[PDB]
């Protein structure tokens, strides 16, 4: 078949470099876009369709989520009515639906819980103030979520979310869906919980709702397990009989419909004393500019949630356009969803984003342009202002319940963990890393601690490589490790050390034990012998995969040069990139005798160079 | 001359592996190591001088830097005598003289003054109450220190001080330099500043300093700047006039002395209403028990202070040791500083390490084994119990004075910044972030924004990394990018891309994007718009400098091969190492018809191999 048959000089670097030489509309992405570009003739049925069918979800969603953020029911309808409208104008998806997402919605909660606790507000007891007060704590961190990302979209920074590794991704949603069982599960049972803010939160929470067991609500208890037997079997039969019925069955929407009628007929709310909503406030209240004098103690908190949203935003957004071949501007995704999360801040809403239920459920109805997001928003604003007293007997525990069935699927990568140990050792430590932090922890702080950690696992596996002593394959320019192929023949009187990473200071250390390995000694002990007094003639430097170079790495390979020189050991260097050469010129590497003649294009030129002498 | 000829088949990573076939006496370092191994018939005269002025100097030293910390004058001599013994036992090093080192001095300072206001204590004045108060605090830290260093070196984990990059230690070192001199600057001028705990620290004390300047003592302001002057006028000559007088002289030895003599003569404590240190124990204290309740409040400024310390420690520890023809046992110097430190914090002391101008002073002055150390102990102990009284009119604005005057050198890499700037911009910017965050921010604060932050540069260069288009030089088997020679000639139909970083999710993004302007497409687009419907044939991927590769990576990796085989586009992968083949064939890359037969050794058995057919 086809040989390897190549005939050139031996080049040096400077030999190489001598004979070959060197050397405005879119920001608002109108609407106008694609509303001249509509195809009114049949595209108005299929969104209307689908914005009726995702607005009926949407409402019980934003409902039910409003129970994760610590705000009453009636605003998760704001949070689902305003976000879609002014995000029908900035947004470069057409198929997700912008709303709570509970983990959001449980975050901005927690934070809520922590700056407005019962007993810190209520010293008489005030349910009208301490809600009042959630709301507008819920409405600033909203408004300051809004502002981080608008200020990321301005500064193009989209890539950031590329830092929510898929490992890190997987623990924080598993322990976020441990965290909004917890809650939920303080929501079915009706058990008043005293709120713990801070480490160990959840552990608490555990604790102090199995000691309050005892004071179980019958009634709740029944619905919330009766609701969540229903919609995980109707989900596990769709998902089984899933050839017929395309559309998934709106479960959730019927479950509540039928709960909310029952408990109007027999009166729960007064015969079993069962935790119903009770509330919904009619019409649309007026804006209110939130206080900003609380964004000091929200920054760590709200940078969290603006990057978790639009992580899950833009992950839908992707899911889909990848099917719907198109692509969504991610800074213009900063742009919506920031402009987006201000103006439901200031009108009275929680943190917005896209769910993945709720976006396929829009999508398989008929799934068009974000038209359908405005039919949506219309059903939302009808269940506002007609249906609030409709929904007044619908049980708290029907909404959680419906919650905890949703989270199956954040429930099972506790499956894909044990085959990502088996994969990659890393990985699986970043995946229970995060989730251990994101359990004992805020989930902000977990989500950054997890970030944190994933920078330092890249750090840690840039600063300890792998290294090879290479040989030569004999009759070829093939040199591999010497302990691996036990048909590699050692040249005479030279070690060839390949360093499989960018030199840094860690590395800087590490590379100066693995010479000092290699070759059986140390250039300063012998040096010094010698002087007192008064094996291996070379050294190739394989830096084929040196990524970047520093100048603590610049100086360490002046000194090891220096101090090999200085015991007649010669180090060259092979296979070094462009841009790492540079780096070294103007970093003063080639001053004192030096002149770039120990640089050879691969390690096979090096040992050729060596023979020659 | 030597010319590169090589023969050999083409070898595929399958072919090649068909073809080539693979596969208790030192935790405690005894005194008893070196004491027999001792030199007593000269070893005794050196060891007595060197200890002796050493000694001299480490009390000075030690009653200055006890300014730095807010512990009255007087526990400086603790923390300068008790730390030497209890480090002549487990020290590897011989020629370190373990003290304050008034940076991590500042330190201990900042978080006492945290955890003990005037104001929060004293709300009568209580000055004997504050001062125990403060001193032990210092002890709960100091022990706090002690017990994290121990910890470090029971897990072996020295290669921490390899993150404490030279850029950040030296923006480190100067913005320490800066809250030193604006601590004894307030000292100096005996001026009477509320004490500003948290961010823009500094800014503060020099707007109340430059406020309450009318205040100002002019016997103490004066006395200072002639101590200053002296000093520093001394040193420089000294570092001109270098060839006589080996020794350095003890220029504030001197000067403390001239300034106690005469303040003891005229009386400045009544007469101009000086501040002197007015109070020294006689006597050791007895040990007291640190309360450990308050190591929740220290633990992110323990952890600063021991990883500070410990790198001053040994960067001068090697220092002396590469001089010396010696190693110093990295976590061996964990465990005698964790121990030194935890011994000193329960007989009352703050936290110790060496300072590299005492060092200086001891080994110049005939500098041998630690037993120098245990001689300037005696002298401290000396100082302790009979010369505490003679000390008493000294002023403080003198040991202000002298630390200002040591400071130069810290204030002095303001002149290597802009050389850093040239040389590695990255670099720079590590040191500038590291000088305002350790300025705007606690000093331990700073470290650790410095710390993440150089975590973050690695993370950034290893996630935008050089990528090149690389093309064949005639004739050879060099292949460079095509823009940077012009006489790099394209080959027929395949585009070769070397992306030059391991391959994780940041390089996952980066590497879609790099491979789509590469081939000048996408492989999505062009499937999709040709499934509607019913330039290159080839991309090798140069990974010589793939370093490491996760699962994210992997599945980047099949998902791009999938999709290029889609268009009938065949992606080739060469130089790619062998533990990131393993790492791909654990993860389960040769799945689904890949087989191994599409990795080349180098970039050019791909083109050989695409030109068989
Ligand atoms: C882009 C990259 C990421 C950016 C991340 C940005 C983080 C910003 C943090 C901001 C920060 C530190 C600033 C310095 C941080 C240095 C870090 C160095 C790190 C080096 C790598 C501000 O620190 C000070 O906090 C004061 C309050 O304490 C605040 O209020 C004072 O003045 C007011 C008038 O101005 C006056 O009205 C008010 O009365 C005063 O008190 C001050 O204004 C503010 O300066 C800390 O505050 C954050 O908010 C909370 C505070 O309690 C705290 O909440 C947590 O509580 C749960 C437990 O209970 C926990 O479980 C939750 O998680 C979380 O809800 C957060 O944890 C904390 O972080
Ligand atoms: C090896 C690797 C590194 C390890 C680093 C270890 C850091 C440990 C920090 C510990 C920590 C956070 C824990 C969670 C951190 C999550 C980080 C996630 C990061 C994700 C990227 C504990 O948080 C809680 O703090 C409470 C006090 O607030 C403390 O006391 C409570 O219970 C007691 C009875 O137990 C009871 O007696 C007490 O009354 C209670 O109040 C609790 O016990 C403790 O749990 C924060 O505490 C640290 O100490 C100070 C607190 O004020 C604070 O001091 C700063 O003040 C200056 C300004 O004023 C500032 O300028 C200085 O710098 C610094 O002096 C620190 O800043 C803070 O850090
Ligand atoms: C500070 C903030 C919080 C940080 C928390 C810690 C975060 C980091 C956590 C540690 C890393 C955890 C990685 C995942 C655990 C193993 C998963 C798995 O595959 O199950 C295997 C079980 O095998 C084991 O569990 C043993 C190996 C892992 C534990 C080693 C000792 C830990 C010492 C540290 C204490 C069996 O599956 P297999 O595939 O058959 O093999
Ligand atoms: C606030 C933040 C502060 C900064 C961060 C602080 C935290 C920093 C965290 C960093 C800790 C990193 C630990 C893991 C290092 C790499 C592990 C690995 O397999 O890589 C290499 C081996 O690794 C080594 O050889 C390492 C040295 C060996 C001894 C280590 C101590 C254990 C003693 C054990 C004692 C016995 C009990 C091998 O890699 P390869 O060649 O690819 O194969
Ligand atoms: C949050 C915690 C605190 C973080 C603080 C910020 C930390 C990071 C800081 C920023 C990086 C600073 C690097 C050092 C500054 C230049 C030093 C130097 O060589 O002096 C050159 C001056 O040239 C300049 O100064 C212009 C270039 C640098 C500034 C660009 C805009 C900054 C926008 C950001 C606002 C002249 O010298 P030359 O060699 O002749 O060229
Ligand atoms: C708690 C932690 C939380 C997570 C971390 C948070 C922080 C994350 C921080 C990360 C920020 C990293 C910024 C620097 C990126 C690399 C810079 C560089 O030269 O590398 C490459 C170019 O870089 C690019 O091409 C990048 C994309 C270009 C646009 C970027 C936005 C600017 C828009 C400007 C708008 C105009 C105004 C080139 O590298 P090379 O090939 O070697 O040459
Ligand atoms: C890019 C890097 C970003 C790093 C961001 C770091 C954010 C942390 C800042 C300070 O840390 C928090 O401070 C709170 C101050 O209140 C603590 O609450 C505490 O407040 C109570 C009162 O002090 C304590 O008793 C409790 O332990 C606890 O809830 C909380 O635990 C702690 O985490
Ligand atoms: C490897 C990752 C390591 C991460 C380490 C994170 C350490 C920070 C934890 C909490 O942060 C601190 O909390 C203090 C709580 O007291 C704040 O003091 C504050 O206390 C006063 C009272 O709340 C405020 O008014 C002042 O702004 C300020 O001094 C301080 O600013 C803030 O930094
Ligand atoms: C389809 C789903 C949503 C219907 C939910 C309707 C709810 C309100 C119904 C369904 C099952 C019912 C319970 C069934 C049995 C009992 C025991 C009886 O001694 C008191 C009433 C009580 C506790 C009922 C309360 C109301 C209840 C919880
Ligand atoms: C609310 C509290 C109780 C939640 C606690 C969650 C913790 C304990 C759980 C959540 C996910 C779990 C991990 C999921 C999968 C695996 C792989 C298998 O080899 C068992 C261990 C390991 C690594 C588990 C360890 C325990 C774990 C981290
Ligand atoms: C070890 C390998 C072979 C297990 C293979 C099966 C995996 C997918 C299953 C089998 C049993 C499972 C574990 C059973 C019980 C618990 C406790 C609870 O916290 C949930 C997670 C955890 C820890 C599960 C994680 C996933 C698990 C480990
Ligand atoms: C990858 C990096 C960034 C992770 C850093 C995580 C560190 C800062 C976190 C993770 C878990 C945290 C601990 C969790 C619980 C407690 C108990 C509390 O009474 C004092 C604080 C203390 C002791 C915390 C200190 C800080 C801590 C150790
Ligand atoms: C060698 C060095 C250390 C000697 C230091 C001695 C100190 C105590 C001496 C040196 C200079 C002196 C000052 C010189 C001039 C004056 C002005 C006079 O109207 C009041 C006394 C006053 C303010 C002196 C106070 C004491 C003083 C500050
Ligand atoms: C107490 C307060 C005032 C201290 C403030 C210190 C700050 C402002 C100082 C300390 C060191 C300084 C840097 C040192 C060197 C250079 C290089 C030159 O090109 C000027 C800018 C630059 C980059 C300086 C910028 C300002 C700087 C960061
Ligand atoms: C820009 C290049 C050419 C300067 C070369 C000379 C360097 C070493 C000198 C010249 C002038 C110096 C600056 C002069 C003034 C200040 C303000 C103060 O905060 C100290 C640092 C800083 C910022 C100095 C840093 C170092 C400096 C920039
Ligand atoms: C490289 C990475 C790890 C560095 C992270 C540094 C971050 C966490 C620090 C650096 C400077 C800090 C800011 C300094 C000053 C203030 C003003 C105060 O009123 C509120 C907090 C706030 C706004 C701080 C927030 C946190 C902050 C932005
Ligand atoms: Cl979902
Ligand atoms: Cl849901
Ligand atoms: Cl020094
Ligand atoms: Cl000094």
């Amino acid at each position: 078949s086809c040989s390897y048959v190549v005939s050139r000089p031996v080049y040096s670097e400077l030999a190489f470099q001598q004979q070959y030489e060197r050397r405005v509309l879119k920001t608002l992405l109108p609407v106008l876009d694609w509303l001249p570009k509509y195809r009114i003739k049949e595209w108005l049925l299929s969104d209307i369709i689908s914005g009726v069918s995702t607005g009926l979800v949407g409402t019980l969603q934003g409902m039910a989520y409003a129970l994760l953020a610590a705000v009453p029911v009636g605003y998760g309808l704001y949070s689902a009515f305003f976000p879609i409208l002014t995000y029908f104008i900035f947004g470069t998806s057409r198929h997700i639906s912008v709303g709570p997402f509970p983990v959001v919605s449980l975050m901005v909660g927690s934070v809520v819980l922590s700056m407005a606790p019962d007993e810190h507000f209520i010293i008489s007891i005030d349910f009208a103030a301490r809600d009042a007060a959630r709301v507008l704590i819920a409405s600033t961190l909203t408004l300051l979520v809004g502002i981080i990302q608008l200020i990321f979209g301005g500064l193009q920074i989209g890539f950031i979310v590329r830092y929510l590794a898929d490992p890190l991704v997987g623990g924080f949603t598993t322990a976020a869906a441990f965290q909004v069982l917890v809650s939920q599960l303080k929501i079915v049972l009706n058990v008043s919980t005293k709120n713990y803010n801070g480490i160990l939160s959840i552990i608490y929470t555990l604790i102090e709702i199995f000691q309050n067991i005892g004071n179980t609500n019958l009634a709740d208890f029944i619905a919330g397990l009766l609701t969540i037997i229903i919609c995980m079997a109707v989900k596990e039969l769709n998902d089984r009989f899933k050839h017929k019925i395309p559309v998934p069955i709106p479960i959730e929407v019927i479950v509540t419909i039928i709960a909310t009628a029952i408990s109007y007929a027999v009166n729960l709310e007064k015969n079993y004393n069962a935790g119903i909503v009770k509330s919904i406030p009619r019409g649309f209240l007026p804006p209110e500019i939130p206080p900003i004098s609380l964004f000091s103690e929200m920054l760590t908190a709200s940078f969290s949630i603006a990057v978790v949203a639009y992580a899950i935003a833009v992950s839908v957004g992707k899911v889909y356009a990848i099917k719907y071949d198109y692509t969504i501007d991610g800074n213009q995704e900063f742009i919506a969803f920031g402009i987006s999360n201000i103006f439901s801040g200031f009108f009275s809403c929680f943190v917005a984003t896209t769910a993945l239920s709720r976006t396929a459920v829009q999508e398989s109805t008929g799934g068009k342009t974000q038209i359908a997001g405005i039919i949506s928003a219309a059903v939302v604003m009808i269940a506002i202002v007609a249906l609030g007293k409709l929904l007044e007997p619908l049980q708290k525990s029907v909404l959680a319940a419906v919650v905890i069935a949703n989270l199956k699927g954040m429930f099972m990568q506790v499956c894909d963990v044990p085959r990502l140990w088996r994969q990659n050792k890393t990985d699986a430590v970043i995946w229970v890393f995060t989730c251990i932090a994101s359990i004992i922890l805020g989930l902000d702080l977990g989500l950054l601690a997890g970030l944190m950690f994933g920078f330092l696992t890249v750090v840690v596996r840039v600063q300890f490589p792998s290294w090879n002593s290479l040989g030569s394959i004999p009759n070829t320019d093939i040199y591999r490790s010497t302990k691996d192929y036990k048909n590699i023949e050692e040249p005479e009187g030279v070690k060839i050390l390949r360093f499989s990473s960018p030199i840094f200071y860690g590395n800087v250390d590490g590379l100066k034990k693995c010479i000092k390995s290699t070759v059986g000694f140390d250039a300063i002990r012998v040096y010094n012998k010698r002087l007192k007094a008064l094996p291996i003639h070379s050294l190739v430097l394989d830096c084929g995969a040196v990524s970047f170079l520093d100048v603590v790495g610049v100086r360490s390979l002046r000194m090891i040069v220096k101090e090999f020189q200085r015991i007649d050991v010669h180090v060259y260097f092979a296979s070094l990139q462009d841009h790492v050469i540079e780096k070294l010129e103007q970093c003063g590497f080639f001053n004192d005798s030096i002149r770039k003649d120990i640089f050879f294009l691969t390690v096979h030129d090096a040992i050729l160079h060596l023979r020659s002498q």
